[PDB]
């Protein structure tokens, strides 16, 4: 159950992902990419739906949106959204403060106290990796904690080592033995870094 926000609101682009195939709720695949962005207050985790609007999703680029979703804290913009060009003077001053909250991954053992179906994204330490027949554990760690990552569908079998660091986007917390794992969804994306 999402919601509509239909008021114009001028975020400053942080970050964005390369456009990447995923499959819509009609059943169809299509591209999308993650973003960041921020008000002069917060910073908000981005779907974009809409592969058109990869430009305007650059970093440092002022935009205002309208017409979008949230859905778990996370805004979501598809084609019937407006994303317009910010005019010079409708830039807004952004604090430094805001951009280093929103390239901080959280702490695993703060991850292990969510909520079923809580939404998390951050930068991991791979530890082992066991590849099963539809699926594949990536445990994850830090100094916090240990927690285990299901991928599947795209996610499964992936080519990483341990010690690789995974950029994960839109991972979910589900109980499964007792144990808070991270489980892949619907627009989950996985990046990873050699090491």
């Amino acid at each position: 159950g999402a919601v509509l926000h239909s008021e114009p609101l001028t975020v400053m682009v942080l970050t964005a992902t390369d456009p990447f195939e995923y499959e819509s709720p009609e059943h169809e695949v299509k591209n999308m990419l993650h973003a960041t962005v921020a008000t002069v207050s917060q910073y908000f985790h981005v779907k974009v739906f809409n592969i058109n609007l990869k430009e305007k999703f650059t970093k440092k680029n002022f935009i205002i949106i309208s017409n979008y979703f949230e859905s778990k804290g996370i805004l979501e913009i598809n084609e019937t959204s407006s994303v317009l060009e910010a005019a010079p003077d409708q830039m807004i001053e952004v604090p430094n403060s805001i951009i280093r909250n929103a390239n901080a991954s959280p702490k695993i053992c703060d991850i292990q106290k969510g909520t079923s179906g809580a939404v998390f994204y951050g930068v991991f330490t791979l530890h082992k990796k066991t590849v099963n027949r539809k699926n594949t554990i990536y445990e994850i760690k830090d100094g916090s904690g240990s927690i285990e990552v299901v991928g599947s569908g795209k996610w499964h079998n992936i080519n990483c080592k341990e010690g690789d660091k995974l950029h994960l986007f839109c991972f979910h917390l589900k109980t499964i033995d007792r144990q808070p794992k991270l489980v892949c969804g619907e627009h989950s994306f996985i990046k990873i870094s050699k090491r």
